[PDB]
């Protein structure tokens, strides 16, 4: 119980968790984490759910139709609004506002239009333990895979942003992140084993095995 | 919407029979609900095209009610075969939420039940065995008429429940009428200490119909 009942668009990244953090911490009642995946880092979202103790809904969707699948997942949930993690992208926001619109749901975008750099700093301050699980930008080499976001690493992104033109927050797909731990997790996600994959321009950090260390 | 329901799903033959019935009856299954306590069901959810809700726990009756409370359904379909305990707890939870309860498998003959599963086109495999009489050859084995008979005879000589209600085994469904893709196992390993075992699917993919 709280001010409102909501669902949080969840994928495991820094953004989804940030939005999720903001909902919880500001008294919102989070009924479900809604993780939609399309045919192409998410089998990990189930651990975060077990660690958060919040039911997670896995949706499966060929584009231009996935909007319906996401709509039909929300449609059947007794909630007042959806909490998303957008920060700058507008085309993403548009699509999400339209589904919420047709469903009569209030949209909450807690990261919206906030400085990328101060944003990254904020995530570090709040105590987020974040890992880079993918990179795909000129200037970000194989050494970022599996690296943990810290004050040290952040300044390096800024430096590389102020050189190659990469978004400091991974906007547009520069990189992907996975959250091992944040204040509302009841357990920590420690990586037991994982391997890297570098195709020569882009990279991926695949987590083989991992467990939870309850706080 | 009178036709809107949530199905308690665990991936075994029972859950899938329950879902088969609801879909067959024309009900609108909006969510598969899977409660876990101290990969696979997600593959099935994907094959079905039906959103699956994962709730966790470690008491669990409350967590289930918590999951079900927020869904816009008129009823919940369960796969209970003969256990009154499970059925009572589920019916009590439905009542508390003003939901109808469906138990399509309820007390129907074990053996005929297994025959029907097969007849309907179900692809079911034994992923666990723990009963004198059942050797390691059942691990990863696919339920068909030939072995259903082989099993029946074992139930007449060792007294093992034919549908495994006594816990003599566990099943996993690779395919059934409403799956849009078959689950195809690419790699699996068997654990067997000489008395009890497990069939563990390590790698699998969906093969779309």
């Amino acid at each position: 119980v709280g001010l409102a009942d909501v669902a949080v668009l969840y994928s495991g990244g820094k953004d989804s968790n940030y939005a999720l953090y903001w909902a919880l911490k500001s008294g919102l009642r989070v009924r479900y984490l809604v993780s939609m995946v399309s045919e192409n880092n998410v089998e990990l979202t189930s651990l975060q759910a077990r660690a958060l103790g919040i039911p997670i809904i896995k949706g499966f969707t060929e584009k231009e139709k996935e909007v319906e699948d996401l709509k039909n997942v929300l449609e059947g949930l007794k909630v007042d609004g959806i909490v998303a993690g957008a920060l700058a992208s507008r085309y993403q926001k548009e699509r999400i506002e339209n589904v919420a619109r047709e469903l009569g749901l209030k949209v909450y975008t807690p990261a919206w239009e906030k400085d990328p750099y101060q944003y990254m700093l904020e995530i570090i301050k709040l105590g987020f333990k974040v890992v880079f699980v993918a990179v795909s930008a000129y200037g970000l080499n194989e050494s970022w895979l599996g690296r943990e976001l810290n004050y040290k690493n952040l300044e390096e992104l800024k430096k590389l942003s102020e050189k190659y033109g990469i978004h400091i927050a991974g906007e547009g797909g520069e990189f992907e992140t996975f959250v091992l731990d944040m204040p509302f997790f009841k357990a920590k996600i420690v990586i037991d084993d994982a391997e890297k994959f570098w195709d020569g321009l882009s990279g991926k950090f695949i987590i083989k095995r991992a467990h939870l260390e309850w706080k």
